[PDB]
């Protein structure tokens, strides 16, 4: 299934220029910002979808996440495969870990309030993440085998909703500045 879904989001703080390329391609060139959300991937998620990306550029200044990234409904559950950041790692409550394409990624859950998401500027839902162990080499075509990762939280209790949303390969920054350039398939 190659991608049709565009995200691009911004909460509006600092400079958030965001191109849409060819096919899968987009980059993000960012300066001083507050919290956004780029990427590229399908308008349904799937439990089972194999992502393929090559980020020939990653060069997050600041927090900045080079993630899956996607939402359900029923009940409202943002998740995060988390392969490369820039100066923060995310963390949550700890769950476990799970092997998947290479690397190891630990297992979170975090809970958010009042916050944006795909249903409002002001709600409550839960996160789950899996975070690799280490930065995620860059430069070559990686896949992201989210079969692994839905499994995984499964059986550490961590259920995604029946209704799913979008899923993209994406760059989410805060309080940052930076560049990236990702192709998704
Ligand atoms: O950042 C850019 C990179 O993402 C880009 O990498 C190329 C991404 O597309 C890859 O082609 C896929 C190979 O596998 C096939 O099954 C897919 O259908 C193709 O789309 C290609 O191999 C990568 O080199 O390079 C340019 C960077 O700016
Ligand atoms: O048109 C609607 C959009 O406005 C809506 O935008 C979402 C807003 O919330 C974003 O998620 C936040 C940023 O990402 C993480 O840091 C946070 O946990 C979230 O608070 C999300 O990226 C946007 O898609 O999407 C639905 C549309 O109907
Ligand atoms: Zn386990």
């Amino acid at each position: 299934a190659s991608t049709d879904y565009w995200q691009n989001w911004t909460d509006g703080g600092g400079i958030v220029n965001a191109v849409n390329g060819s096919g899968g391609n987009y980059s993000v060139n960012w300066s001083n910002t507050g919290n956004f959300v780029v990427g590229k991937g399908w308008t349904t998620g799937s439990p089972f979808r194999t992502i393929n990306y090559n980020a020939g550029v990653w060069a997050p200044n600041g927090n900045g996440y080079l993630t899956l990234y996607g939402w359900t409904r029923s009940p409202l559950i943002q998740y995060y495969v988390v392969d490369s950041w820039g100066t923060y790692r995310p963390t949550g409550t700890y769950k476990g870990t799970v092997k998947s394409d290479g690397g190891t990624y630990d297992i979170y859950t975090t809970t958010r309030y009042n916050a944006p998401s795909i249903d409002g500027d002001r709600t409550t839902f839960t996160q789950y993440w899996s975070v690799r162990q280490s930065k995620r080499p860059t430069g070559s075509n990686a896949t992201i085998t989210f079969t692994n990762h839905v499994n995984a939280w499964k059986s550490h209790g961590m259920n995604l909703g029946s209704n799913w949303a979008y899923q993209v390969m994406a760059t989410e920054g805060y309080q940052s500045s930076g560049s990236s350039n990702v192709t998704v398939w």
